[PDB]
RNA sequence: AAUUUCUACUGUUUGUAGAUCUGAUG
């Protein structure tokens, strides 16, 4: 009842997409015609006038530059030297971007408004690329693809004249190259942002004539290439637009590339004969399938082979990276964490490292903050090989880690340059395609391509897009044209990737015209004879009939009368009730009998919002009844049922075009005689179809599929009165050819016998008919992709509401329930229901799925033990690559099952879903749910409940087809998901995993053992280190004020205890290589290393005592048996146990035990993490039930109210 | 191991339960 009034709010269209089966002798008559090769030629030639159309692209980018006259070079010069001050970085870094601005508004300047090259520019809407002036290439490319009327071209230009509707998808990907904007895939990006600070950049080291002592060998350069190739279009600054277009950019490249350059020039005269000069780095050019087994066979023969990439340029100069200087070899941020995690250590240890040595410049005093923002984003990269930091305090001491890099190719090179022993087993032999099997002899060819990748993130480390003064030109000046050549392998493996990994099938399906470019493009009209299309009704199916071009006069005289007879629509509609109405405005004496110069100018001057800033009843009277009554006058818009509301009821010109949505779609059913319609059929004259799926079977039985209820709903009786669905135009009917054989597929025979997959299931099925794997790709299919429209007629909106509805709705509804859901790390989901009080209703594992209702059996499949099947199947490593994909195909398919069990969690207590915050959450740590899968999650979340309708609901009901559910905002806004889509809630997940749900205690100091300096006062913070022998276990009094790390919440004061057994979480060492998780038993262990190393422990108390003792292993175990105590969770080596064990007791004084026992609390570790999501949901209803103005009510959660809130409730 | 298409299937002897966009190179 809570939503109750959240049906038809704003409209949402879907494409609804069916087969159609040929009814009659049809497929003869379409056979006979050629319409499907017409169309599968067309579709063959699409390639060929798209490449001639890159092609002219090309040639017109080539003679739009040449043509801009850019004057700002010598200011980007003074500015962008010297390369503008990193450690300010603010308030200088902000005018060169808009400099970068200023200077790549002059690429897009030239061509419009410049009228140079005309800036409708007549060529980039493709419209007029075809057919006009009878031919247009007299000034275009046809000049040069004339070659005397070439066979060619011109011919397979030929096609493309009526059809010039294939490229309107085509031209949106070239409309970006011109874009005035700052993305990467503009051409003003690659000139003024790629080659630009390229180019000043290989300029300054060569020009360094006196500044250096290259004053005396400058010259016998530019003698030697006085013969050719001349560096004076290379050493001044303003010779940098004769290299604008793409033939400069060659002309440049073949300086610097060489083949004599100028780059061997200075190696052979000035190197290789203390200090090395350094070499220029070339500028970038601006501006596949792989279906065949032939290609990609002779792809990784030479484009990788030891032909085209060279793995011996990074050998040699990884050999010697020891002899550069290492001030001068730069590591950027992005990549700290992957250098950490290769070599030298943990994830985590240079971010440890380098924030350890840097906050000794900061003091926290005041605790807004202003000083742990700037030391933070600035100082964090130190952008030098590190020194290993000094950590002379004990902090894990070891080896360098700069020695690493040389230590990788040096790593016993047979083994680490792999491709040496993977060039053996080699050959092209004449193959045209073969079918990928599990282990062929090419899984050493993905292995291949496996170190192909690690090599590319190696040198990924020194990314390194600088724009850095002082960094080692020696080092990068040849790292700059190494690594631009091993970054393409990143592009190479996923291509391996996809076609390895395919699928028996093909999914390449050619749209079919049928002779007629409007096909479809506007249904059943006085315009039916253009789009060729009807819909026809025999009382259990839907067929839809294509008109031919012979015979398009069938249905003017049709006999109406017969028993049996198929019904047709008729369709009328007015599209833009806003726009169309002033397309009948402008006439001269047509519709114009009363054309007034009163109401003609104050629609002018006065039309926009209704008036010129009033709102007025006089001009607004005028303009209806004018419209009004002009509406019956034209035959066009006549015979429409249009009940208009008299001009006194309303006065909104909004309203007004409110009204005529609905009644401006008109559908209607007058039948026709089926003996004439049949007679026909078979003669030629019309096409039959019938709009198929799988639920349109006389076999089948069940709940009929999700978008048949749809396109059922379009033609119901009760869309007579105010329809809520709409048929759009603009359909498609594809065709799909037949990319399978019969005997290619396993199938199963008749009455052979077969096991069931899941693991509950015993029985077996005898099947006397024939079952064939893949029946649908078996035999070739047509298609026909409906687009509908759902709330037509309705005009209300997306967020600009500012979720005024939902909220409104909740504090005016009674007890609300909140729906928790998090991630777990033994569940795949797992999910928690809390109502107000804040006590458990239901608490479930989706592990377990049971909604699979047939006709009342409940079929339970297990998605673990399947997860279980799938991670096995990822552990055979003599095994093709493509077995990660159907993981992750699974689970972009199990997520589709738990989309359905939260809708109907949603239903039963009329609840709130509160979700995690993707943005400000997303650190977490390893889960059987990745991140990137999670994001589908939610957000096919939000697209479900736009239109939420249930499948076993009556009509009547609130939640069926007729009322659908619109509990979500509309998902135009995709990217932003911020802390609220209507119903859903967005929750920071931190802080939520590892807290005791009874008394709300966290850990918030970490025991943590650095120096045994300090390690004396961090014991001393304590205020009472006792033993009860009389209660039996240790007693850590604490005292959050003392410690760091300060918390504003209350209970600053807490009490550890000790218990009977925690299962310690996985912590192994190489000795220790085990299990390696051992269960450690605190309790009796405090009682050991006390009695060892000679202290007393019965006076209470004995926190001093502690530190007059240095054994330098009685302060570091006591950091260990701490370390266990205040983690919460507990994961075991038996998968099935995992639970929560809290030290600090109740008020009544138990403590709480996850496993023993389970009353109205989280049932284990994983149900925590979802109960304490629901927790900030409960914050959330707490804020809205406390807020008397609901406008600009702030739902964000800081760390400390949260903290306050769990623990005060 | 059957589907407009995806996932899990066997879920009355040509099938069952959810989900499903639309246009398109990284």
């Amino acid at each position: 009842m809570l939503f109750q009034d959240f049906t038809h709010l704003y409209p949402l269209s879907k494409t609804v997409r069916f087969e159609l089966k040929p009814i009659g002798k049809t497929l003869e008559h379409i056979h006979a015609k050629n319409f499907l090769n017409q169309d599968e030629t067309m579709a063959d030639m699409y390639q060929k006038v798209k490449a001639i159309l890159d092609d002219y692209h090309r040639d017109f980018i080539a003679d739009m530059m040449g043509e801009v006259k850019l004057t700002k070079l010598a200011e980007f010069y003074d500015v962008y030297l010297k390369f503008r001050k990193n450690p300010k970085d603010d308030g200088l870094q902000k005018q060169l971007k808009d400099l970068q601005a200023v200077l790549r508004k002059e690429i897009v300047k030239p061509i419009g408004n410049g009228g140079k090259y005309k800036a409708g520019y007549d060529r980039l809407f493709g419209a007029k690329l075809f057919k006009d002036g009878k031919e247009l290439g007299d000034l275009a490319k046809f000049v040069i693809a004339q070659e005397g009327e070439s066979s060619p071209k011109l011919a397979h230009l030929a096609h493309f004249e009526k059809f010039s509707t294939y490229f309107t998808g085509f031209h949106d990907n070239r409309k970006n190259m011109y874009s005035d904007e700052d993305k990467h895939t503009a051409i003003a990006y690659r000139l003024i942002h790629e080659n630009l600070p390229r180019f000043i950049d290989n300029l300054q080291i060569l020009a360094t004539i006196k500044q250096k002592h290259s004053a005396l060998y400058d010259q016998i350069i530019n003698e030697l290439t006085a013969s050719g190739l001349d560096v004076s279009l290379a050493s001044h600054l303003d010779g940098y637009h004769k290299l604008l277009t793409q033939e400069g950019i060659t002309a440049y490249n073949t300086l610097l590339g060489g083949i004599q350059g100028i780059n061997e020039l200075i190696n052979s005269h000035h190197n290789q004969h203390s200090e090395r000069i350094a070499k220029l780095r070339p500028l970038h050019k601006q501006i596949s399938k792989f279906a065949d087994d032939s290609e990609v066979c002779q792809a990784v023969n030479e484009f990788y082979r030891h032909y085209a990439d060279v793995f011996a340029k990074v050998q040699s100069l990884f050999d010697g990276f020891d002899d550069y200087q290492k001030d001068g070899i730069y590591v950027e941020y992005k990549n700290l964490n992957e250098l950490s995690k290769q070599a030298f250590g943990d994830f985590a240890l240079l971010g440890r490292v380098l924030d350890g040595y840097y906050v000794d410049v900061v003091n926290p005093e005041f605790n807004a903050s202003l000083e742990q923002a700037i030391e933070h984003y600035t100082a964090r990269h130190d952008d030098e090989s590190v020194q290993a930091g000094k950590l002379g305090q004990y902090f894990k001491h070891g080896l360098a880690g700069v020695d690493n890099p040389i230590q990788k190719i040096h790593n016993n090179h047979s083994t680490i340059k792999g491709f040496l022993e993977r060039e053996r087993p080699a050959g092209e032999r004449a193959l045209p395609k073969i079918k990928s099997d599990k282990s062929p002899e090419i899984r050493q060819l993905k292995e291949l391509l496996d170190n192909a990748l690690n090599v590319a993130h190696f040198a990924k480390l020194l990314t390194t897009k600088t724009t850095l003064h002082n960094q080692d030109g020696n080092f990068y000046g040849e790292f700059g044209a190494l690594y631009d050549e091993l970054a393409k392998i990143a592009t190479l493996y996923n291509k391996v990737r996809d076609y390895l990994s395919q699928k028996p099938f093909s999914t390449e399906k050619y749209k079919l015209n049928f002779g007629n470019p409007t096909l479809l493009n506007g249904w059943d009209l006085n315009k039916e004879k253009d789009n060729f299309g009807v819909i026809l009704q025999k009382d259990g199916c839907y067929y839809l009939a294509l008109l031919d071009k012979a015979h398009k006069k069938v249905f003017d005289n049709a006999p109406n009368t017969g028993k049996s007879v198929y019904q047709k629509m008729i369709y009328k509609l007015l599209p833009g009730p806003n726009k169309m109405l002033p397309k009948v405005f402008f006439a001269k004496s047509n519709l114009d009998y009363y054309n007034p110069s009163a109401e003609l100018l104050d629609k002018y001057a006065q039309g926009t919002h209704k008036k010129g800033d009033n709102f007025n009843l006089k001009d607004c009277h005028a303009l209806i009844d004018f419209f009004k009554a002009g509406i019956n006058k034209h035959p066009e818009w006549q015979h429409f049922g249009f009940k208009f509301s008299p001009t006194s009821s309303y006065q909104d010109l909004s309203d007004f075009y409110r009204e005529v949505e609905p009644q401006g779609y008109q559908v209607k059913f007058v039948d026709i005689n089926a003996d004439y319609i049949n007679e026909l059929v078979e003669q030629g004259q019309l096409y039959l179809f019938q709009i198929y799926n799988k639920d349109f079977s006389p076999k089948a039985h069940g709940k009929p599929n999700l978008h048949t209820l749809y396109f059922k709903a379009l033609f119901s009786e009760d869309n007579l009165v105010n329809p809520i669905y709409k048929l759009n135009g603009e359909a498609e009917i594809f065709y799909r050819k037949a990319s399978l054989d019969m005997n290619e597929t396993t199938i199963h025979r008749a009455g052979e016998v077969l096991e069931n997959k899941n693991p509950d299931n015993p029985k077996k099925r005898q099947f006397v008919y024939d079952i064939i794997k893949d029946k649908r790709y078996t035999q070739d299919k047509f298609m026909l992709h409906v687009p509908i429209t759902m709330n037509f007629g309705v005009q209300g909106m997306t967020i600009k509401e500012f979720n005024k509805k939902v909220n409104q709705s909740i504090q005016q509804y009674d007890e609300v329930n909140v729906i928790g859901i998090d991630r777990g790390e033994r569940h795949l989901l797992y999910l928690t229901v809390i109502n107000s009080k804040g006590e458990i209703l239901e608490q479930r594992s989706l592990n377990d799925i049971t909604t699979a209702s047939a006709n009342g059996t409940q079929m339970t499949t297990p998605y673990h033990k399947i997860l279980d099947k799938r991670e096995i199947e990822r552990l055979n490593a003599r095994v093709g690559w493509g077995e990660i994909e159907t993981i992750k195909e699974l689970k972009s398919g199990y997520l589709s099952h738990v989309v359905h069990q939260i809708s109907q969690l949603m239903l039963k207590y009329n609840a709130i879903v509160v979700l995690e915050d993707l943005n400000f959450g997303f650190k977490r740590g390893c889960f059987k749910v990745e991140k990137q899968i999670y994001q589908n999650f939610e957000n096919a979340l939000i697209k479900k409940l736009n239109h939420l309708v249930l499948k076993d609901k009556a009509d009547d009901e609130i939640g069926s087809y007729k009322n659908a559910l619109q509990l979500t905002n509309n998902f135009t806004d995709l990217k932003s998901i911020g802390k609220q889509t209507g119903f859903l809630f967005y929750v920071p997940a931190w802080n939520t995993s590892k807290i005791d749900p009874e008394t709300g205690f966290v850990d918030l100091l970490k025991p943590r053992y650095e120096n045994i300096a300090q390690s004396q006062a961090f014991f001393g913070k304590f205020d009472k280190i006792c033993y009860n022998a009389d209660r039996g276990y240790f007693e850590f009094h604490i005292d959050y004020a003392k410690f760091n790390d300060k918390a504003k919440n209350s209970r600053q004061i807490w009490k550890i205890c000790s218990h009977g057994d925690k299962r310690y979480v996985y912590d192994k060492t190489a000795n220790q290589n085990k299990g390696a998780t051992i269960g450690v038993n605190v309790n009796d262990e405090l009682k050991s290393l006390f009695t060892r190393y000679h202290i007393n422990d019965k006076q209470p108390n004995l926190v001093m005592d502690i530190c007059q003792n240095n054994d330098k292993e009685f302060h570091k175990s006591l950091m260990y048996l701490l370390k266990t105590l205040l983690a919460l969770r507990y994961s075991n080596a038996s998968s099935d146990e995992d639970f929560i064990l809290s030290p600090v007791a109740n008020d009544e004084g138990v403590f709480f035990n996850s496993a023993l026992a389970d009353d109205t609390q989280p049932q284990n570790a994983d149900a925590n993490g979802a109960y304490h999501i629901a927790l900030k949901g409960l914050w959330l209803l707490n804020e809205l039930k406390n807020s008397d103005d609901l406008n600009k009510v702030k739902l964000a959660i800081d760390n400390q109210t949260w903290l306050n809130f769990a623990q005060n409730r």
